[PDB]
Parts: C-alpha cells; sequence; structure tokens
C-alpha cells in the first residue's frame, strides 16, 4: 500500500530508482558499504538489494517513526544496520563505496546542500559514488507551472486518492528544491570530479557523482 502510493505520487519511479541501482551497480563491487541517507521506510535501500544481495547497507534518518518501517521491511536481513542522524548531525565515518539518497535532500537550505555534498565527498573511498534519486525545481517560474503540470497528469493517470495528493500538496510547501543542473555543478565544487544527470522526467531526476572517476 505504502509503496503502491510511492508509485502514484512519484513519476517514472522504476526509471528513476532503476537508474539509481544501475548506476551504483556498473561503478561499486559486489560488497560495497552503501549508506543511504534520509532512507526513511528503506525503499532506495530495498532496491539496491534487489540487485546487491552482498551489499552492507547503513539506513540513516532523523524520523524513528520511517526507520521503524525500514526495521520491519529488513526484518530477516543480516548486513543492514540502521541509524537515527539528521542530514545535518555528524555523519557515519565510513569509509564507503556509495552514498545515495531519494526525496530527502531538496529539505535542506541550498548552503547545507552544498556543504552536505562536501562532507559526503569525504567519507566516500577514492571512485567512490554519490546518487541522488531528487524532486527538481524547473529553471524558470514559467517552465516550473509546466513541471507542476505534468506531475498533476501522472498523479491523476494513477488514480492517487484526492486525500493523499491533498497531503503530498501540503507536505510540498517545506520544499527547498533547486533545478537539477545547478545540483550538478555543486558537486562539481565539493570536488567530484565527473557528474551527471542519468534520468529525468520533469520534477524528478536522478543524478550522481563520482569521487574520482
Ligand atoms: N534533515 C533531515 N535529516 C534526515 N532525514 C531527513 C531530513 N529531512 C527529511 N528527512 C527524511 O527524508 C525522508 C524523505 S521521504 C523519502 C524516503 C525514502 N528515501 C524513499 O525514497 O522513499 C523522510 O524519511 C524524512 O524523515
Ligand atoms: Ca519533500
Amino acid at each position: 500500500t505504502y509503496d503502491a502510493l510511492r508509485r502514484q505520487l512519484i513519476p517514472s519511479f522504476d526509471l528513476l530508482y532503476g537508474s539509481a541501482v544501475s548506476v551504483v551497480a556498473m561503478s561499486v563491487p559486489a560488497t560495497a558499504r552503501i549508506l543511504d541517507l534520509g532512507a526513511g521506510t528503506g525503499l532506495l535501500g530495498a532496491a539496491l538489494r534487489e540487485r546487491l544481495p552482498d551489499a552492507e547497507l547503513l539506513l540513516q534518518d532523523r524520523s524513528q517513526a520511517m526507520l521503524e518501517q525500514a526495521r520491519q521491511r529488513f526484518a530477516d536481513d543480516d548486513q543492514v544496520a540502521i541509524r537515527v542522524a539528521d542530514h545535518l548531525d555528524e555523519l557515519p565515518a565510513g569509509p564507503f563505496d556509495a552514498v545515495v539518497s531519494a526525496l530527502s535532500i531538496h529539505h535542506l537550505e541550498h548552503q547545507d546542500k552544498q556543504d552536505l555534498f562536501t562532507r559526503i565527498r569525504k567519507i566516500l573511498r577514492p571512485g567512490g559514488i554519490f546518487v541522488n534519486v531528487e524532486q527538481v525545481l524547473a529553471p524558470t517560474s514559467e517552465l516550473e507551472k509546466m513541471y507542476d503540470r505534468q506531475h498533476e497528469a501522472h498523479v491523476l493517470a494513477s488514480d492517487t486518492p484526492a486525500e493523499e495528493w491533498a497531503a503530498g500538496r501540503e507536505r510540498m510547501k517545506h520544499d527547498i528544491p533547486i533545478d537539477v543542473e545547478t545540483q550538478i555543478q555543486w558537486l562539481r565544487d565539493a570536488g567530484f570530479t565527473t557528474a551527471d544527470c542519468l534520468a529525468k522526467d520533469w520534477r524528478f531526476a536522478t543524478y550522481a557523482g563520482w569521487n574520482g572517476s
């Protein structure tokens, strides 16, 4: 039900989450240590586990209530740990082969995003990857209205319950998105040697930075 509702709310869920899993699987070994930042109920971690059965996953979030759903999702998994931490709290020591995030970093002020990308690179192995499945802003107000129409079109086409879309619109008041190319440049500023947008559906995009590749 929860997972079904995320697909109803998020355009191109399989393309965007799938692209995150694929780019990690082509960038790190089977036995990678992976941090999922703002893991929530652990959906991105779960997508990674399906492809990488031997990866060690650390799921981190500020919300014990969200992480309880992740604990249930990963009940029988001996290679998953859970950590309660804000993005602005001290990160785990690492090192990590990959740091991944979905629909979380857009909650931070822009300066805190720029600092976070830098802090993430410091806990990555050389050649390590940062991947974000993210809600992004259009480059202009007029395009932002078109992004909004395309998002609403997916939500309506998916037969999303009206109450859940209303609750979605209210949660989105707290969002601090920026355009995808600005955030990709922030990865270059943080010292990532390569950064790219792998996949995009208007308001939603999967992008990555490599720490030396
Ligand atoms: N500053 C912050 N530090 C840590 N987690 C944060 C945060 N701001 C928001 N979050 C978390 O970010 C998540 C956004 S919802 C996305 C959850 C999950 N990554 C998924 O793809 O389904 C929530 O679990 C919320 O608690
Ligand atoms: Ca949000």
